[PDB]
């Protein structure tokens, strides 16, 4: 006997008891006769159209594929719960943290950035951790990273980033200058590239990182009171990194470790589970906060502003299905339930449009009929209606424009939104030249100790020496920028590489 | 008050009883505030990319529409059921026709066939009568027309028939070159273009005509003998039409006349029902039928093959959504379940093909999965897996490869089809002049009589008249192959048009 | 010999002189042998999947349709060019003004709103009215109507009252209690509801028209100084209308009116022409407009802010394939080249996203490749890249991310646009009772006479009369608050249908 | 300076020298002022839907994928000719063939078959090598394969087989139980698997590899002579595998080695070529063929039927954009000019449907329109229209009907079809029997030495050991009858991994 992943087919059949085998059948459920031989005319004559069983099946085969996400493609999926542990209505009047005790269904999905869906788990690549809770009042959708900050400040980077992680356009081919050409011209990325290259660049597994709601999100109570705050979710099982060697070796070896290593634990019983924490900045503090608050490429100071806790997040169900349950789940950050509020983070904003977006063109229109992705909790009733692939009753036949006279859903004015006051130019606000050093500082020589200082020289120089000479001389100068030795160090390395 | 279809949201509003609105809420399940006013800085500033409320329905506004369908675009459906009235389990071993008193949920969809969605039902063209049985054998697709017969006798020119029935590539308009081009050029059409301009071309509502399977199909019994039939399914309402002057008032006064007035019959208890009938013809005498038995061009002569009674067909329930309901409605002649299978007639053949395969367009890749086209009186297990649009569970963890060791759907031999011998070689055969008159003779001479004829050749020279003078010959020439009278009659009428 | 739209084959073929006819191939270019006989075992015999040229063929023609536009389906289109003949440069530096005499190619598509593809052209609704610039600084689209207002002005509306004004969810057909409930529930409606229901609710073709932008837009000239503008285009054929009979008749007679005589008039050298002025409002001005300014249920008085000669539009060339240049037309009005931009309007507003967005999904993610979408007076460099049907070379090999230090696009300053300063809270400001009526009186009393206000009365009484009586009198309630008689006109009327 | 691959960008840049940079526009091609910051209102306020050019460089980004292909997904091409050297028109009419010395441009792809976009290039799986001929009677694609055999013997097989060597339904990682249960209950896989398992499973790179037709195909000379044939392209580099210990490093070092060792050798000017042989057997031979001369696990033995010499294949052109010409190349077996033609190969028969099925899903209804995939050599004209992202013209104004009296496209009679004749009843044969072992014997003992055939076993067992001992017993048993030393060497091997 095995590991429950390896026999996955071996329980699905002692599972079925004596049960007969069910009849196999076209789609449209008509009984097959004979599915391993085609119609022909004699023994060795042509296919007949007349097999429609032959077509039935192969055009559905011919139809398996969807696109896969343009970001974070390469992922794995759970299901659990999440539990308040601790009372914070005080700053948020969201029904998912009504009472301690309050349990509420999740689904999680882990993935690299940059891999397509063929890709190897154990590679250098920020780690994507998002959590769908399906609350009361709707589906609450926290889709956060392994880190709490990110490469960039404006969303109108983001394609230009994720293209220079990609491949080449030409030769299709991981292209180091495209890569250290994007950092090195956008020194904002300092922050997250120090992260990047350390031990943490490489988690073992998805159970053994932390997960973060990385933005600055805002939080409003019963009374109409807002605050800004941070999403924190601690692994319990606690931090665990591969070596670059030995993920390497897996990269080859084992291709879906995260995978797999996932499964069997839950499997197992051995349910991984998060402990869930807000860091709360009042709008005054945020008025005075040194960098700008609403800033990804920067962190809040936990000594000024402690973890709260919050509650714990629970993983305790293996997906039956793949496909069904984890390929096509979607994540919307514009997926906010009453008491959670976006902040005005320029990258935060444009999130708010994107994923919707390209969620109606790699699944379709009415993705959010897909099972996994209705908020089930909750009760959808709007004045939308139709769409390809259109499930369920589409609503019947109730009054279908609003406002109407019939009875038909109406507006809750206690769901209004928390208000701003804001004066300024419409204008595109220069946002390049913010703080790009000062925090990274002090992950370097704070955060960081000796060792771990050197092995994140190391990992970047054995990346960076692929570059052409003036993109690493540049690339180095930001380095410089955040500490003589840091940039030194590198430097040191790229000298040696380059012969 | 009014009439049941004028009524619909006020009876909605009272099957609600008093209960509360529900919620409106975005498509995530979110509780909305105010649906009726943006999201904006300032009473007089921009719209916010933050109004999430607003994307999201827009968003699904903006993706409403889906392709309509191909031929056969504006139509009308209804539900009820077949009850089996006679024993038939001599020629079909089908579940469906299982036993005197059974009764099979069916959906059933009327339709007219050159005109796009927004057009009038009240025109001359043949009219649509798709019935889909849902069986414990899967779903049984009977894709008749109210017509025994069609225009052509090849798959090859139905492409080209429906185009030059409808818009001008260039102009858009309606073309009556194009109409009686390809007409004139392929006679075989005479059957039903003289069935299309008598007064069955315009009937009276979806109620007041019959239905027919058209094509020859086969029949195989519990001993696997087989025989071949036609499916006949006459209204209990009557034959009724409308004259040429009252279909062009309602063209205008209400285009969707046999819309209204088949929801406003099923609402008010007056359900129309159907008589299905077949015709059955040995395969030896098939083998001595005066024409091709599997030419569509040609209907079996009543008294040489007499209509056997089957059982009714009765429609009592209206579509609750119709675009849900009736414009997802997908009909697959493919579905046939064991007991019932195709002949070799060339136009059936085609359409084996042609249905599936533009439903996994204009649908979608899972358009099986959509509820009106569930075979849900069966239990679907296979080995399909995947595609856009997954529903359900995608069939779990089941293994999904044929054969296997573990359990998963088998075969079923008794489902194996009728085994049949066809020799001869493989090729193109000609059927342009398998006999295009000799039927339409007995039609002009004796289906109709004198009034009959008078008003035939008058639509016909009405529309004729205004294709060129070549055409307009070529055309009468047709008909007066059929017979000399049937040619001068149009032609003294052209001449006078003409003038 | 007829008309040309009628005479479009013949013309074709006149066209290829004694060419000899293309050789018939199938979509890979393979030549065919015979298309009219399918390949099958003996004559009477089945099928083979061997015929490709069957399937090839077959499965294009069942993927030959799209969605049709969610609203304004119905249309038809021209090419032709604009022309400069006042200097506006004072008022916006935009290339298309760039200099007298300066020309530049456009597209039109003018159409109904309601009905969908099938539809008829002469009936009671707004005219859409669009316009494609094809300037050296990208597409201008001018999405207007042949009104200079709408019904209403906050764009979450919109999908409500297009549900409104189109079929019953459940019976699919046309429902007078959606319409009057609606807009009895909005009385901002009044105004456009007016306009609708005069005589120039059912123009005489699209020739006879005027055409508008409705919306107040901002124009920003050299020097970086705006001002606020409204697009007037007037016909220089007239003003002309149907008569409520003639619409009627016309209906049923030639559902294509539109169409039809657009491509006879231009195929004749009748070339239609329209006068584009402008009307512009300084930001001094909109301060102390007396109603808001970006109000899309306002005009500008005439007497106040005239009308300034610009140039002429004239359409001299008839599409030559009506799908792919006409029904494939896409217009954005987000596409406004630097010297034009949008205004606070929050209708306008809206339209910046639901145009883009329902094109990606009605056409394609590459939609403005198709060649009447693409900008082909203008160069089309960014880093955007790949996505489905992708054309052209997809810029080959350039550096795909911005910015970068090989040489790729780069943008321009010059083009960044004009900026305006707003201050206040962000919220949903109401905007349901901003005078509602003020114009509407004035419409109603002077812009109208004793005869139109007849006409105008029978017109809605005749199809408000199909209201439930609750909304007929709230209806009457707000005619009434227009004007005493507007309201007890409309009464009479009403009671005199309701017996 | 680095490998022509490594200096993609600096190249694209150098051959742009004396060039001002293009101005950067969104897609509509209106100039951007900013593309790096978005627009909002006030430094730190909300993101404004005004910023239209961050929303259509976002929504393209949100689009930019396609469904991958269902099997061979990570791939590489390239483009050059195909150049005649000897003279085979004795045996086909094919223009192609026509006279020695004539030059047929080419498009090649090469790929592995299980895995995704993001895996490996060397790892142990059959290889694509499929190449697209532009000729004057449309586009040939000779849709090959590195070895001249396959796995199975009937269509109906093929997608359980590529679902048995994909992902387990539900942990999503490679099952080794899926794949020998597969293989171990259809021995008819054992002459592929020991191709597959033997030194040419994993070849070093694709330019040191072979390229067969697999399948048995026809060829139809200018007196409508037929006979059949099998099409060999090999190597003129040589055959080169790489070892099971270099391949797994590059797995992780370079998963993209094929990629970079085609570019690269093409860049230089090395470039590939291969020599295209055909092997013809006379329909009288294939009559008494000791096995079916149609059964896909079957050769021709070369001593029996030797290879003629016809042409070389040469690659000199790498693809200028990746994503347009290799992502979005489509390859339809059923793509053939005159002079050649199918077999009555069940297999082959099936790749004539499904090809042009998955295209029509991956890229589109109308793929063939995309450059890449465009007869650009040939002149399409037939009367397909319409169909969405409708490029060209859409073939203009011309008549859209068949047949017609204006002068539209004609078939040509000298491309019908060669006829065969075919005799025996209609229905599924059985094929699983037709002699599973005895070339695979020949292959074990005569083509293989003793070195390669002791790796042979190590290769299948390394594999082999990690499925259920009942799959082994079974797996080993099917070797056994091969021969008894081949299944003995494979259990000793299997002992020592079970320990
Ligand atoms: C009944 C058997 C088979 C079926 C139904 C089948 C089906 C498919 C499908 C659906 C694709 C994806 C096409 C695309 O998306 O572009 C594919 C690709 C491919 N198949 Fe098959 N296949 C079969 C057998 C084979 C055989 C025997 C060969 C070789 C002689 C072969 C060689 C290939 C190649 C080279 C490609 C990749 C083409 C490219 O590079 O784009 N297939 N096959």
């Amino acid at each position: 006997n095995r590991d429950p992943a390896s026999d996955q087919m071996k329980h699905w059949k002692e599972q079925r008891a004596a049960q007969k085998p069910d009849v196999l059948t076209t789609g449209g459920g008509n009984p097959v006769g004979d599915k391993l031989n085609s119609l022909t005319v004699g023994p060795r004559g042509p296919l007949l159209v007349q097999d429609v069983v032959f077509t039935d099946e192969m055009a559905h085969f011919d139809r398996e594929r969807i696109p896969e996400r343009v970001v974070h493609a390469k992922g794995a999926g759970a299901f659990g719960y999440f539990e308040v542990t601790h009372d914070i209505t005080r700053y948020s009047k969201a029904k998912v943290f009504e009472h301690i005790g309050k349990r509420t269904p999740i689904a999680v999905r882990f993935s690299t950035v940059a891999g397509e869906s063929g890709s190897a788990d154990t590679v250098r690549d920020p780690r994507g951790f998002a959590v769908k809770f399906y609350t009361e009042d709707g589906n609450w959708d926290l889709v956060g990273n392994n880190t709490p900050i990110f490469f960039i400040r404006d969303a109108l980077l983001f394609p230009s980033f994720i293209h220079s992680q990609k491949r080449n356009p030409q030769t299709h081919l991981k292209d180091p200058d495209m890569v250290w050409d994007f950092w090195s011209l956008r020194p904002e990325s300092l922050h997250q590239v120090s992260f990047l290259f350390s031990d943490r660049g490489i988690p073992d597994g998805h159970r053994h990182m932390n997960g973060y709601g990385s933005h600055t999100f805002k939080l409003v109570n019963a009374n109409g009171e807002a605050v800004y705050c941070k999403f924190h979710y601690k692994t319990d099982q606690g931090i665990k990194n591969l070596s670059v060697e030995d993920a390497a070796r897996l990269a080859h070896e084992d291709p879906d470790y995260g995978l797999r290593d996932l499964f069997n634990a839950i499997a197992t019983g051995n349910y991984p589970s998060w402990t869930l924490y807000i860091q709360v900045m009042t709008f005054s503090e945020a008025e005075i906060f040194p960098f700008n608050p609403f800033d990804l490429t920067k962190v809040w100071p936990h000594g000024d502003y402690p973890l709260i806790p919050v509650g714990k997040l629970v993983l305790n169900r293996n997906p039956v299905n793949y496909f069904a349950e984890v390929e096509q789940l979607a994540f919307d950050p514009s997926n906010m339930p009453p008491g959670i509020e976006p902040s005005p983070d320029k990258m935060l904003q444009g999130r708010l449009f994107a994923y919707p977006d390209t969620h109606r063109h790699r699944l379709g229109p009415n993705y959010l009929q897909i099972p996994v992705n209705c908020p089930y909790r909750a009760r959808v009733a709007n004045y939308q209606r139709d769409g390809p692939m259109c499930m369920m009753d589409n609503q019947g036949g109730a009054p279908n424009y609003y406002p109407n006279s019939f009875s038909a859903p109406e507006h809750q004015p206690s769901a209004l939104e928390h208000r701003t006051h804001f004066s300024g130019d419409v204008q595109r606000f220069n946002s390049a030249n913010d703080d790009n050093v000062t925090q990274v500082r002090t992950f370097y020589l704070k955060v960081l100790n000796e060792e771990q200082r050197k092995r994140l020289c190391e990992n970047i120089a054995g990346h960076l020496k692929d570059a052409q000479l003036f993109i690493q001389k540049k690339a180095v100068k930001n380095f410089s920028d955040v500490h003589p030795e840091y940039g030194s160090r590198i430097q040191a390395l790229l000298d040696k590489y380059n012969e």
